[PDB]
């Protein structure tokens, strides 16, 4: 196993941890700013975070592409070093007033997000806790998508003294989740990107929302909302988890929405 995981371990020899500076003010906790050194000696920025372990690293790190967010490694508590993304989360990112993203941008950030989304149902993995800040941006508002395997509870604060609103009613019911529910939260995300990152179903109880969607009772649409958008927002809180769009066909159907501004 030690043999197996050699090629996700980082040597000490290669990595550079700043353990004197955090990245984003304490917004993700003690997250550090590091430096990796490649085979060919170039300099990457990337985030470095103290956290069975070994094989999710294995797994975590054979899946790239440029939707998701990669493992760049882990140090033998052990660390785990991701790549830095410069425009921090993406809920952080679209509710920034100073920040004015078109309708366009907003849209192409939840398409970038279906085919990441596209692409770790491919390889059959489930992410359970899918929301816009969980979500990404790097240098070039890339969107990446976070917050699972190592890269898990980014925002788990130590002290000193469930996301139910995103999720499926039979995962509400039953604690359980497939790709069927991580296709509900997508609908949930595109709800939020619309909204500029406004909390969904405010004035309902987090106990209330069980009994509020099994009457059929659904977020509205957004006022700069497409309907096209909208129709395929609705497509994923079907009852029926057999009635939901795949991944694939959200890329399609998002893409050429996307494709019309
Ligand atoms: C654990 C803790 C924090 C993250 C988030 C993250 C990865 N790279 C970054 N670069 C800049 C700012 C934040 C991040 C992921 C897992
Ligand atoms: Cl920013």
């Amino acid at each position: 196993l030690v043999q197996a995981v050699q090629h996700v371990v980082i040597g000490p020899s290669s990595l550079i941890v700043h353990f004197n500076e955090v990245i984003g003010r304490g917004h993700f906790g003690c997250v550090y700013h590091g430096t990796l050194l490649d085979n060919d000696g170039k300099k990457i920025h990337c985030a470095v975070k103290s956290l069975q372990f070994l094989t999710e690293g294995i797994i975590m790190k054979d899946f790239s592409h440029p939707n998701v967010l990669s493992l760049l490694g882990i140090c033998l508590s052990p660390l785990v070093v991701l790549p830095y993304m410069k425009h921090g989360d993406l809920r952080n990112f679209i509710r920034n007033e100073t920040h004015n993203p078109t309708v366009k941008d907003l849209i192409g950030f939840g398409l970038q997000v279906a085919k990441g989304m596209k692409y770790l149902a491919s390889k059959k993995f489930v992410h359970r806790d899918l929301a816009a800040r969980n979500c990404m941006l790097d240098e070039k508002f890339t969107v990446k998508v976070a917050d699972f395997g190592l890269a898990r509870d980014m925002y788990d604060k130590e002290y000193y003294s469930l996301p139910v609103k995103w999720m499926a009613l039979e995962s509400l019911q039953t604690q359980k989740f497939t790709t069927k529910s991580d296709v509900w939260s997508f609908g949930v995300l595109l709800w939020e990107l619309m909204t500029r990152g406004a909390p969904p179903y405010p004035d309902v109880n987090t106990f209330d929302i069980t009994v509020y969607l099994l009457q059929g009772r659904r977020l509205l649409q957004p006022e700069y909302c497409p309907d096209p958008l909208y129709e395929v927002m609705l497509k994923c809180w079907h009852p029926k988890a057999e009635m939901r769009p795949s991944f694939s066909e959200l890329v399609s159907r998002i893409s050429a929405i996307f494709s019309t501004f």
